[PDB]
């Protein structure tokens, strides 16, 4: 089962989307996450939020973003996918060391490139 602890000292990288994988020069759309369960990442727009784990639900009590653009339109839509997923309550599917998610929006699959080999 998915817990809290191994998430809360995880980072995880965007690595592909439903429909394509990303690419970012060197800026991608990781995500990170830390202690209360709280949430920090960047699809385009920058996000925040007060995560959770109990039972495999992430949601967002509180999210919050800006109003950016990213000259390209994938990185700058995938910001309300996120923020959808966060309030509806994202199914966490994280297995060995693979993210995966599939909520009512799409899923999502990122990678525990932990910059811990």
């Amino acid at each position: 089962m998915v817990t809290p602890e191994q998430l809360q000292h995880h980072r995880f990288v965007l690595e592909s989307v439903n429909g394509k994988p990303v690419t970012s020069d060197k800026n991608p759309p990781e995500i990170s996450f830390g202690e209360k369960m709280m949430i920090s990442g960047s699809m385009c727009n920058r996000f925040s939020g007060e995560g959770k784990l109990s039972n495999g639900e992430l949601t967002a009590k509180g999210l919050a973003m800006t109003r950016m653009m990213c000259a390209n339109p994938q990185l700058n839509e995938l910001d309300n996918t996120i923020s959808e997923m966060l309030k509806e309550g994202a199914q966490v599917d994280l297995t060995a060391n693979q993210l995966t998610l599939a909520t009512a929006k799409q899923t999502l699959t990122y990678k525990l490139a932990d910059l811990m080999n």
